[PDB]
Order: structure tokens, then sequence, then C-alpha cells
């Protein structure tokens, strides 16, 4: 046995495998449970801690991936397949993974903790795209990934109910965090040295974590990539919350919340996910069933008031967004939107889109996007109309929520620092009208273009190479720059004033100045005021 | 007769006239200054539509210019040639509708095309004999006969009780309308051609020339229109019947007159100084680039709105010129917004932006105003005073310029018309206004003139040879209803304005460049956005 794969964590003792990595091999712990199976009576409630187990546990396998909706809108397609879960699914799926260099660290390695998104309803730490052994051997580096509970099974809430309080999967999260704390020592990670990072749901998942206190001494940094806890998909209202939890619980057959909860429990898994998408208020796209709700608990206000009016001072942050946020969205429900054609659409089209793009906005909100994302040079050009679309889904869901948090969290006293991702992947298979789609950039930040079957070209490993160094310079420092070599230029902090970020892409970094200041303006500064009077 | 210079002798309908030989710098021109077109209106004549001039006997001198007629004078910047050019140099009188005429010397012996020239001024304002729209040059160079006509201002032009007899509304208009028959009649006698008439104006001269176009009556006396920075619709160019009554009976009340007949009546018994004394204190609201008395939407000489009567009006048979400053809104700024001054740079604060965007935009909402200061403050530099004041002069111009231009050009090339549309970007070396307001507006008039012409007035020599280009533009348009040169064609062509390509020429020291779209984003904010949310 190798004394290098044998780990005593708290609970126990862990055999994990030896994997390979193009510059040498890794350690690798996969599917060490940091919960009790939250199955039974303990669906919809808080994450108990794992009780400690016999012998050595074999952690040389990824676990089940949480009971979730699985996507089947292009079946055996590459760029739909790598989102699917690639395990069984299942409710007891609390689990975490760490991989660490072999040998393991000599001394404390800064930990980087790795949150997945999906809309809350779904994804999985097992992905190919968050293969952590590439940043483990070429940086050295304590990677750990967590399964968390998604949809109803993570999110429904019934709240001020002691049987379904909300945020359930956000406390998952937390717990693993907890874990890391307690045992991330034995790997040879540095807990003192914690960096959260995550995409769209995940990195909205670790915005809340900066915004709720018992998760603030469990880390130390954060990266949010294309996705914030403010803006209009990741909360809802407690009000909101329990009218779509009632109306699944109907629709259901089920039944007091006591009762209501007991029969939801008796209900097998698919049951619930089968009318998973059957409870929001409208026809939309980037809108989400079951998410982190404004509990007054977890999150003691809305995301907007808590960085509108925190404290940041000792937080470093790394945020950002990829050039094309909206195009992957459009084809989950605009109509004149699919991967199988140039998707031009008419002028009647981009006004349908809008609405279900914008499903909050009233008729005169609707008019205003419409009038602002229309080029008066060329009105009915069609890809003008398709381009406009994207940039409406992606600037309402992503873009401007991003500037607007960057910019509080900069005036607040946190260090930021910001940019904008460029590089479309050669490997991509979803069309070029999309651009850089949304999640395109995480398997650059994961080093995957440093496996030579993959087909990347050596410009993407360079380039994969740079940014694996400005995610860890950041986890070690909480500065992206390398602090030995000089020239570059330099990425400067994003500041209110100066309003400076970059550009991630195969030139060298380009420094630019306000992320779409005008454009989001309209959205955070005029479409609040519009429906706040009317 | 005998001793006199036989080319200064002409008869009209009214009677024997005696002109001038004046010097123009390649040579001499005719001028026939002070000809009567009305009968004074006067005493009982106040308010009321004008009654065409009575047969005069012998031969009435018109060899120097009439009366202006009775306004309020800018008295803001004393000494200043910046403002004093515009101000009335003849004596103020109620007795003030007489019309000039310029011809070639000796007169043509082929009958030439008719330019007509309508000021400007805000309808409170403004004469034909100031020195800017002196007619020799374009007479002497181009060969053309020019003319132009005093018409009435402030409550003598434009004072409404909107159904009464006495005070009907526009006679201001009228005004020009009689002055138009008179070429008709008149003008063939000069050598003009009657059958081709271009009115052109800038300002309320140019919103006056749009409701021509707009008022059925007109539209026989002319033949194609040159609007300069001002247009029949947008926010200041005409009041509803209500607004009109309404400022009739204030000011009315300001001047102790308390049945429209027993008011009318008693204002007319006043001085009329005393009228333009309490004119601006009748306005709704403290406001720049707004104006008491102006055209009223009567239902007569106005059948509609000019937004109605645009959007829906047939204008297949008619050719338009339309432009704009590059800086239309800077020169109102001095004018009431504080924080403003022709004598410093006019640096303001984020706070005064944001006052006076309220002063600017005086009919908008507290949710209007807001929507315009987020549109054009720029967000990376939101403090910059620099911005701020030049974001200022752009809500003022676009507001009330040159987005009614984009809104008049595109139903206009929409509904039949050919539309030509300029930016004018070159200032002025002899410019007396500070560096900061840029290409202000009323500074393309004295290149269209042909003021530079004059050696004694100090322009450059390449000022000189871009006013001989203007000059060839709007009388090749006058000629044929195209600016462009009939023979040349190595220079760059002025292409037609429409709604599918937008375009339009930039007007400055180097040859022509076309550009697409007018302000096209700022302008649907403003034509398309914002009159939406004015629907609650
Ligand atoms: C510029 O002037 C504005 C108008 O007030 C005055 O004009 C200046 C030139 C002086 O002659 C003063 O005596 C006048 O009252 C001011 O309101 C504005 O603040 C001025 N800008 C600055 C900062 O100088
Ligand atoms: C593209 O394809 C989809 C479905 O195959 C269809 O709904 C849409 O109308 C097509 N659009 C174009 C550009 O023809
Ligand atoms: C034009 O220039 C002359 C010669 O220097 C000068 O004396 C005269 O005053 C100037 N005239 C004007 C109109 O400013």
């Amino acid at each position: 046995e190798d004394p290098q794969l044998l780990v005593r964590v708290r609970g126990g003792q862990l055999r994990g495998i030896r994997l390979k990595a193009p510059g040498g091999p890794v350690s690798a712990f996969l599917g060490i449970p940091f919960a009790e199976p939250p199955v039974g009576s303990r669906r919809f409630m808080p994450p108990e801690p794992k009780r400690p187990w016999s012998g050595v546990l074999d952690a040389t396998t990824f676990q089940n991936v949480c009971y979730q909706y699985v996507d089947t809108l292009y079946p055996g397609f590459e760029g739909t397949e790598m989102w699917n879960p690639n395990r069984e699914l299942s409710e007891d799926c609390l689990y975490l993974n760490v991989w660490t260099p072999y040998p393991r660290p000599a001394s404390p390695t800064p930990v980087l903790i790795w949150i997945y998104g999906g809309g809350f309803y779904s994804g999985a730490a097992s992905l190919d795209v968050y293969d952590g052994r590439f940043l483990a051997q070429v940086e050295g580096a304590v990677l750990v990934s967590m399964n968390y509970r998604v949809g109803t099974f993570g999110f429904l809430a019934l709240p001020g109910s002691r049987e379904a309080p909300g945020n359930v999967g956000l406390l998952d999260q937390r717990l693993a965090l907890q874990w890391v704390q307690e045992n991330i020592a034995a790997f040879g990670g540095d807990p003192m040295s914690v960096t959260l990072f995550g995409e769209s749901a995940g990195a909205a998942s670790v915005g809340m974590h900066i915004l709720s206190l018992p998760s603030r001494s469990l880390f130390h940094r954060a990266v949010l990539q294309s996705g914030t806890p403010n803006g209009p998909w990741a909360t809802v209202s407690a009000g909101e919350a329990r009218r779509r939890a009632t109306l699944l619980a109907r629709l259901v057959g089920c039944p007091n919340d006591t009762e209501l909860i007991a029969c939801l429990r008796t209900r097998p898994a698919q049951d619930l996910v089968d009318h998973e998408w059957h409870v929001l208020p409208q026809e939309s796209i980037f809108r989400f069933s079951f998410v982190p709700v404004v509990d007054g608990d977890f999150l003691s206000d809305t995301p907007e008031a808590l960085i509108n009016t925190g404290d940041f001072q000792d937080l470093q942050v790394l945020v950002g967004v990829v050039k094309d946020e909206g195009s992957y969205f459009l084809v989950y429900g605009v109509p004149g939107f699919s991967k199988d054609n140039e998707s031009l659409i008419s002028r009647a089209q981009f006004l349908a889109g809008v609405r279900i793009g914008v499903p909050q906005a009233s008729d005169l909100a609707a008019e205003a996007v419409v009038l602002h994302y229309t080029d008066w040079l060329h009105p009915e050009d069609p890809t003008h109309l398709r381009d406009a679309m994207s940039a409406v889904v992606g600037d309402h869901n992503v873009v401007c929520p991003v500037a607007q948090l960057a910019g509080r969290l900069a005036a607040q006293g946190a260090r930021v620092y910001a940019y904008i991702f460029e590089h479309r992947a050669s490997t991509l298979t979803w069309p070029l009208w999309m651009g850089v789609p949304h999640g395109y950039e995480i398997e650059f930040i994961f080093g995957l273009p440093l496996d030579p079957s993959l087909n990347y070209t050596t410009e993407e490993r360079i380039f994969a190479q740079r940014l694996m160094k400005y995610w860890t310079n950041f986890a070690r420092t909480g500065d992206p720059n390398d602090p030995r070599d000089s020239k570059s230029p330099q990425w400067p902090p994003y500041t209110t004033a100066a309003q400076q970020y970059v550009s991630l892409n195969l030139k060298p970094l380009e420094v630019r100045r306000g992320l779409r200041a005008q454009t989001c303006a309209f959205w955070n500064r005029f479409l609040p005021k519009l429906l706040s009077a009317t």
C-alpha cells in the first residue's frame, strides 16, 4: 500500500488513488463523505456531520451526482453532455473530492475550493471540466470540490418552518468548507489560506458565503466567474419560495407546513423533478425554480441590501465574465434560436424574446430594453437583432450584476480584480454565432489544454498555463499578478474611479476601463427607477 | 424721371419703386429695400391678420431698410458683437411689414430662381435688415433674386385668443404668407421666376418654412424648402390652443386688462413697450429654448399638430434641404442655465448639470429628467466638469433641434419627399463667442449668404472658398432641387437622405464626407422612448 495515498481525517482513514497528470503523478481522494446522507426524513433538512467510520474508506472513485433534472435538448451532443451527470443520480450525494501533489506538500499549501454552477438545479464535482489534477500537478495546489444538493432537494423552502427552512444546499457547501478547516492540513493544505471559486450558480454561491457571517471564518479570498448573489435569478423572496413550494406540492398531490413537507418527503425523487419547471411565474429563460431564499437567517437581508451596506475591508475578490454571456441560454427557450442554424431573427422575434428574456419587465420597461439595444442604423438586421438578444440576456443576468457587485465591493473596502474572457476554444462544439459562451472559460482555468490527447492548440496550452497562474497567484496572495515576474503588463485592481479590468485572450493582458458602463447604468440605475414608480 | 439710373426704376402692383445700386465685391447689385406688402398693422389692426398694402402714388423710395418689428431686445452682453449682430438695426415700430429684394445689376434677361429668406429669433425677435442676411453676395455671385420680409413677432405676431375674431393667432405667419403672395404677383418685375421659389430660413425661420409646408394655402406659393437648425415639430415651435389662451390672458392681467372682445380691445390700448416688458413673464416653467408667443395649433393655419401633419402628410412632389450645426445647444446655455457664461469656460458641477437639465427640458417629469441625466452622463467620468458642460449643451441641442430635425427628415423621406441633410461643422475664424461653444447655433448663416466674400470682414481665404461652395449648394438646390453640381462629378456627391441609409454630409473646409445616421441612438431616446414614457 502506498503511504502517500493513505490519510487519516477526523472521521477515520481514507485511501486515495494516484492519478497521472501530463507532467507527473497526483494524489486524488475522491468521494469522501462530509455529511450524513440527506435521505428519508432528512430531505429538505440542514446537513448533519458524517459519523466516523471503521477501517479504511475507499476514496478512489467519484461518488453519486445529487438528484437533478437532466438536460435532453440535444441528445448525444458533447456541448450539452459535458454538463450532464457522469455518475449515478442519488439523494445520497454529499461527498467531496481532494487533489494534492504527489508526494504530498512538504509545507502547507494554499487551498482552492470549487463550487460548481448549474442554476441551482444541476451540476456535479465529477465533471471532466472540473478535474483538479492539472492545478495540483503544475501549480502545486490543493484543490477541493464538493457535491451540494440542487433543485427541490437543495432549495425547496417553506420559510419559517423547522422542516424545510431553505438554503440547505448552501449549508451543504458550508459544511464542506468546515470539513476543509478541520481536515485539509492532513493532505498538506493550509486552512489559513482558502480561496473559494465557482462559476455561474457556483459564483453566486461563493457570493452568498461572502454575505453570510458564519461562512466568513471558513475562507479568506473569493473568485466569482460569471455569476453573482445580487441580480434577478440567484435569490427569491420568502413569499415567492413559499408559493413555489406550495404549488409543487399541489402538483404532486400533497397533502400546515409540517403535513405538506411530510407528504413531499414520501415522494420518489423523480416525482419532484417532473414538476420542477412548472412552478415559474412566467415563460422565461435564465430563471430557476428552487434557488437560495432571503430567509433572514443564512441571508439576513436581500443580497442587494447586503452588498450596499457591507464592510469588505479585509477581502480580496476576483470577478469576471465571458465575451458572450447570453448566447447559450437563447437556445433553451427563445423562439428562432438553435445551435443547428445561424439563428438570424426578425424584429418581431426580438420583441418577443425580450419579454421571455426579461420576464419580470413591464411593457414599458420591455420597450426601454428594445429601444436601447436596437441599432437604429440597422433596426431590422437579423444578425444585429440576434446578437442584441444575446446581449440583453447576458447583461441583465450576468455582466451588469457583476459590474454592480465589483463596484460595491470596491467602494466598501474590498480589493477587487476584474476580467473579461474572450478566447473561443478551438474545440468548441456550439456554433460560431454563440461566440465565447457562458461556461467555456472553465476548461482553461482548470488546465485541460495541458492534456495533449484533448487536441487543443499549443497557444491554448500556453494560455491555460497563464490562467492557472493568475488564479493560483490570487489564491496564494490575493493578487493575480506574478510577484517574481516583471513585465506583463500588470493587472490593476478594479476601482469605482478608474473601473479598470483586463482582457483574457491569447494576446498579452490589455487593460480596459468601464465594464459596459453606459448599458449597465441603464440596467442598474434607470430600470429600478422605472418600475419603482412606473 | 430723367437723370436717374434706368435700372433702378421698377413698377409693382402697388406702384412705382426706386431702388439703389449697391457694391458687392465682384460688382454691382440692385436692391429694393423697404417695400411695404401690408397695411401697417397698427391701432385697431393689432393682433389682426395682415391686409394687403393699398396702392401708393408717385415713386416710393426703396433705397433703405425699413422699421424692424416691435420686439424684445437682448441686453445680456452689451457692447459685444456676438449678441449685437442679432439686435435691431432700424427703428422698432408696429409699422414694420416691409420686404427687400436684391437682384443682379443689370437685372437678368431671363427669369431667375427666387430665394426667400425667413429670419429666426424664437418668434420674439429678428429683422430682414441685419447684416448677416445681406442678399448682395448671392445676387452678385450666383445671379440670384433674393427676397426677405419682416414679419410680426412676440405678442404682436403670435398672441392668440383662439376662436376669437380679434386675435386669431398665427398672424406673423400670415404676414410671411402675404409676402409670398407678393412675390408671386410681383417678382417678375425684377426678373425673378415665380415658378421657381425656394423658401429658406433658420431657427424659427426654419420652423416657419416647415409650417408653410404643412399649411395648404402656402403650398402654391413656393416649390422647395431649406430648414436650417429648426423645425415645425418639436417642443418649442408651437403651443396648443389652451396654452396660447392661458398665456394671452396672463399677459393681459400683467398689463392691467381684466369675453375676448373686451380683453383684446383693452390690449390694443396698451403701449407696445408694455407688452414687450411682460412677454417673458408668462412661460409656465423656468426654461431655456422656450418662447412665450409662437405659432398656435388653431385648426386653421395648422389644421393639426405638426407632429400629426408630418406623420400623415403626402410630400411627394417636394424637395427639402435640412440640417444642423455641430453645437446647437451651447448658445442657449448662457441665457438661463446657472453656471454658464461666455466669459469663462463654464465648467460645471454635477448638481449644476442636474439643475440645468430641469431648465433645459422644462416639460419633463422627474422620471424623464433622470432618464436624460442617465443617458447623457459618461459613467466613466460622471463628475468631470468639461464632460458635464458639453453634455448640457448636447441635451439642449438634441432635444430642441437635432432630434426634431432627424424626426422631420425621416417622416418627409418616408412619405415621398426628396430630402438632403447636412451637419455644418466649421467654426468661423472671426467668431467672438468663446471656444467652448464650438460651432454655435446661428453661425452657418454668414457663410450661406457669402459674407466671407467681403475682404473687409477678415475671413481667411479658405473660408472665402468654403462660402462659395455653400452658396453653390444652396442655389443649385434652389434651381433644381438637388445641391449637387450638374457637370462637376469628380467632386464627392451629396446623396439624398433616406430612412434606409440615413445619409447626410459634413459641411466644413474639407470636401464633402458622407455619414450615416443623424444621432441615431440618442434621437431614438428623444423621439421613440420619451414619448412612450409620457404615456403614463
Ligand atoms: C462663470 O461665470 C458664471 C456667471 O457669473 C459671472 O460670470 C463671470 C465671468 C464673472 O464675470 C462673474 O462676476 C459673473 O457673476 C458663474 O456662475 C460660474 O460659476 C463661473 N464659472 C467659474 C467657476 O468661474
Ligand atoms: C433555426 O432552426 C430552428 C429549429 O430547427 C427554427 O425554429 C428556426 O426558425 C430556424 N431559424 C432560421 C434562421 O431559419
Ligand atoms: C480687419 O482687419 C483689419 C486690418 O488689420 C483691421 O484693422 C480691421 O479692424 C478688421 N475688421 C474687422 C471687421 O474686424
